[PDB]
């Protein structure tokens, strides 16, 4: 009297709506998304995890999706996109199948049979790329992957010596690894995002306003003044009594020369070393603040008064610069000042920094981003973020892999001739291999069809051509051209992928999207 | 005053023609499934007939009203073939229409067929088989009959219609180079026996028979004399009538209503002593198309002739050529030459009605087709599987090229298909997208053989795939067939699945040009009102 209950055309479905909202977006032919809270917040991102977590889903099926993006942007950083749209068109391929009467073990098992082949021709069609440091010239292109997704590619090339500079830097030359941690990002708004430039090293908030300040000084040293020179007061309760105004400035002058006392050392050191030469400079830094009688006593010796500095930061200064926290002033020494270059602060009425750069061993960068609209500062933000991480894995992994569907279009061609040669699987698996081929061959037309293009001209100029190198008896690498339409070089157009990013994409869409099948029905409980 | 485009008609027009496939998917095949279709004559019918079912059922849907010509001009020229070219149309547009959100423009889909098909031509000289004309073949035609007789009954049936429908084109058709001719072969309907203990029958059978008590039972070697003059009693053309009252007035009245009777009697009966008198083992047989008075049944019954009355005027033209005698108009004019000859002739005794055999005869070059039955939907499937069986024997003699069914002619055909464009690569790269469809066209009929019997679709396909590859290795010719008892791969000559030439030729090019006339319609016309 019962049979059953079919179950599915509900997860699939479900599937094919969050596909077709983030085909559009993928790839530098791409859409920019834009979502809205409803209490003013606007924030304009293509990737696509950080979408993901600010809308809201119902069906239980695209929220594992946004749960396998977790593992990717904390190890590869980059295709979050690239794959969602391997596992929405990998049901779509699988659909067919279902309805013919196919049972999705088969399916699912034919899948991972597809996977561990692929990580076999995966192996052979990467290039090892030298640890040298002379491939700045080639991680130029390898760097605008990144960048041209997210951005219009007019502030591509206003970036890329940034985040090239940003890591090469910091980074001496043997195996080690990378530490992203030490680059700090900024905004400062009411500019245009084409002045974005490079920082050497470390942007600070507060800076010195008074008109006798020097501007420019070059070689300059930095001293840390943990002391306090605001308003003091007597070590002891007390209190002030006066008949007349004129005698409370006698008993104000009093906890006055506390501080006084100090000043008068530190001007000393100024002089004692390099006082009267010429390309010297002085600069307290001062992490604590400042009494309004001490600027005009450092603005005479033209000395950098700062104050209300972050805590956080002046870790990194005693990095940058080398000199010492000194907490007393009576136990300061000549051997705490640091070293500098040319330091020039930027006159503006809203904010003033200071730049600590031009330093011998600064082992810091900035990256400082400035817009005067609120998604400029969001969405340049995205785009070094993911530039910085997509590098990362450049250098620490020797392989590199060409872009531009140059491995998804050959891949699809291996395990199509491939399981053909070997059967050694079985009959029913090759509808699984089938399926999985075919599903691979999404993202190049995905990234044609965002261009305008017909992609299925595209599909068999790139087949009729990798047929022809192969009797000519060679090795030539075959990619997709948005630009133009036709195939290309990827090669001499400079579009590389790190192994690590795809290798986890394929690796991590099989899985997810196979156990998207292997569910026979969805429950309701716990309410 | 925008670009914008729509669909709105093949989306609709698939999904249309996905409902009709599902009816005759079905219904194809001996394993599948037998449909009951009644509309408004209270009348139960049942058959696997795709164009009957097509007929007996009013479709508003503008999808099934070309399918519904389709089905008609297959039946006027191949005559079989109705319910596969309706699951090769809409499974074909299952395959092109998920290409039309690729972008896959229809025209190309139209012209990549054009192309398919001639190479399909090819393939399909090289893979027929020529039959010869010789008349051993009937043990050849055995294996061939039973391929139509086993798609329409349950099979048991198959066995007792075998020597029937076999020998029923064979008698009727001489051997040379002629033609065939199937309406030259009668078909009787009876309600009364089961249609297990039906025959076949060489001669022709009448409906009207005399009517006597004492008529013999049997009667071997019989002369028919058709005979045109009335011998029954005539009266005036104004109502009128002959009253008697006295015996001397009895034979004085009665005499003008037989004397044209007793002229023509007192001469046949001296027929029987000069012809056929001494003659042991011989009768003789009188048409009389028109009825027989009560006079001349007491003579008749003396001289144990056969008496016949009211007689068919289509059946008694047939019986010049079966028996060979003139019609005789005039007993004055009758010659000796003017007797047939026929065989055993013996009347089936049923209340109802009475039957006469005229068959075993010398040259009948006649034959007839007698359908057994106990209700009235088995006499309309049986006559379905005798007419189906006659028109696709019909093309085995006429045509001598023969093709293996059971799914052997469509797996080598979509597999020859895949592998030819991809090695010789002389027609398109573009196109080669649309080819794939074709060739994935090709699959669903094994598929739907092994659907109905409850088998797995991809099991069967995948076991004679590798079949297939061990034959492309070694150079000799072995052919393979999906096996719907077993389940397993099957050699189609040896269990003898054979489909006619002519059918499979039209039924590519018929299907490929109703399948794109329905991909070349955008938008749904409604006008006229």
């Amino acid at each position: 009297s019962l049979r059953r209950d079919a179950a599915l055309k509900v997860n699939v479905t479900s599937a094919e709506g969050l596909q077709s909202v983030l085909e559009t977006n993928l790839g530098p032919k791409g859409t920019l998304k834009m979502l809205v809270d409803g209490a003013g917040n606007i924030k304009l991102t293509k990737d696509g995890k950080v979408l993901l977590t600010e809308m809201q889903i119902q069906s239980p099926t695209a929220v594992l999706i946004a749960r396998a993006a977790a593992a990717q942007d904390e190890i590869t950083g980059d295709g979050t996109t690239t794959v969602v749209c391997l596992v929405g068109e990998l049901l779509r391929q699988a659909h067919r199948f279902i309805q013919e009467g196919v049972h999705p073990r088969i399916i699912t098992d034919g899948f991972e049979i597809a996977r561990k082949e692929s990580m076999k021709f995966l192996d052979e069609f990467k290039i090892s790329k030298t640890n040298l440091s002379n491939d700045r010239e080639f991680l130029l292109q390898v760097a605008r992957s990144s960048l041209l997704t997210k951005v219009d590619a007019d502030l591509t090339e206003v970036l890329t010596p940034i985040v090239t500079d940003a890591v090469l830097s910091v980074y001496d030359a043997q195996a080690d690894n990378l530490d992203l941690h030490m680059v700090e990002i900024m905004q400062m708004q009411h500019l245009s995002p084409k002045d974005t430039t490079f920082i050497k090293g470390l942007v600070l908030d507060h800076g010195g306003r008074h008109p006798d300040m020097p501007t420019r000084v070059k070689n300059a040293y930095v001293l840390i003044l943990n002391v306090s020179l605001e308003y003091e007061k007597t070590e002891v309760n007390s209190g002030f009594f006066y008949s007349s105004a004129d005698q409370r400035d006698k008993l104000a002058a009093s906890e006055r020369k506390f501080v006084d006392a100090k000043l008068k050392k530190i001007i000393d050191l100024k002089n004692e070393v390099c006082g009267m030469d010429p390309d010297k400079g002085f600069v307290i830094i001062n992490q604590k603040g400042i009494d309004p009688m001490s600027l005009d006593v450092f603005a005479k010796h033209n000395i950098l008064a700062l104050r209300r500095a972050k805590r956080r930061n002046m870790e990194r200064l005693q990095l940058v610069t080398g000199g010492e926290a000194q907490n007393s002033v009576e136990d300061l020494s000549p051997q705490i000042l640091g070293f500098s270059g040319l330091v020039y602060q930027e006159t503006i009425g809203e904010e003033k920094f200071t730049y600590v750069t031009e330093n011998t061993d600064p082992k810091s960068c900035t990256i400082l981003i400035k817009g005067s609209t609120h998604y400029a500062l969001a969405q340049t933000k995205d785009a070094v973020r993911d530039g910085l991480r997509a590098v990362a894995n450049v250098l620490k992994d020797k392989n590199i892999i060409p872009g531009a569907g140059a491995f998804y279009i050959a891949l699809s061609r291996y395990l199509r001739s491939a399981n053909m040669n070997k059967l050694g699987a079985k009959g029913k698996t090759k509808t699984g291999i089938e399926a999985f081929a075919e599903a691979l061959l999404v993202i190049p037309k995905t990234l044609v069809k965002n261009s305008g293009f017909d992609p299925l001209d595209v599909l068999a100029m790139v087949e009729d051509e990798l047929d022809d190198a192969q009797d000519s008896d060679e090795t030539r690498y075959v990619g997709v051209d948005l630009n133009i339409g036709d195939s290309c070089d990827p090669t001499i157009e400079g579009i590389w992928d790190s192994y690590r990013v795809l290798r986890n994409a394929i690796t991590g869409a099989t899985g997810i999207a196979s156990n998207l099948l292997l569910c026979d029905e969805l429950l309701r409980a716990g309410r």
